[PDB]
């Protein structure tokens, strides 16, 4: 009769066997226990299913041609106007947008295939909002603009900058208002390694790299400051990195 398929997000898609007079296949999901029902020109389970909730809201779950990803959206009863979209990918990564009155994003929290989390609240229509990462033993607090997303920590008179590009690209810099040459931090970031050099009174002293897992690691130098010592280690919560910058 019908062949169960497989999703991401462990969605299930029923899909006829066969197809009908027209060449096509029928199609039938159970999403939060709201009966969606679709047809498609493929057999494979991809397509657009619709049901209506009980108060008129309209849900659309649209799954990709080769079952990559699943779109899931509530609307008002125009079926237009959107309140809610889930995106979830084979990967495991998933974002979930929720809309305002005109269906215009007001929340965004996308989950990375590792788990980790960027949190984007209280999102304006000038492009701003307010930032949070969630990573592994703490997470990051910040702001977004139209330009960029920036996450910052502060150690006395060093703030370190995180940012974020739209496209996940990141990128980190520091600087410390600290009058005295002495004791005063600065830092070099090299793209090429996804590291920061931290230097003191001409000598480097820590490199902070951050990684493909979405971690920071340290490690220190010698007292020439040309050197690596040890082995680098891992940053575990926010006072770990506060003090790397001391």
């Amino acid at each position: 009769n019908s062949v169960s398929v497989d999703l991401p997000g462990s969605m299930k898609v029923l899909v006829s066997k066969s197809s009908n007079a027209d060449g096509k296949y029928d199609l039938i999901a159970t999403v939060d226990a709201l009966e969606l029902s679709g047809t498609s020109d493929k057999n494979n389970g991809s397509g657009v299913l619709e049901g209506v909730k009980a108060d008129a809201s309209k849900v659309k779950l649209t799954i990709s041609d080769d079952l990559g990803q699943t779109t899931l959206e509530v609307f008002k009863s125009d079926g237009s106007t959107l309140v809610s979209k889930f995106v979830t990918s084979k990967d495991k990564s998933s974002t979930f947008e929720k809309f305002n009155e005109k269906g215009e994003v007001s929340e965004k929290f996308i989950t990375r295939a590792d788990g980790t989390r960027l949190e984007y609240t209280g999102i304006k229509s000038d492009g701003s909002g307010k930032a949070k990462e969630v990573l592994k033993g703490y997470v990051l607090e910040g702001t977004l603009t139209a330009e960029k997303t920036t996450l910052v920590v502060k150690e006395g008179t060093v703030t370190l900058s995180k940012n974020i590009s739209k496209s996940g690209e990141v990128s980190v810099e520091l600087n410390d208002t600290d009058s005295s040459a002495a004791t005063k931090k600065t830092a070099a970031w090299n793209s090429g390694t996804s590291t920061l050099t931290i230097t003191v009174n001409s000598k480097k002293t820590k490199d902070l790299v951050f990684t493909s897992s979405n971690t920071i690691t340290v490690q220190q130098y010698d007292s020439n400051g040309t050197s690596l010592e040890g082995s680098a280690v891992e940053i575990t919560k926010l006072d770990e990195i506060k003090n790397a910058l001391k």
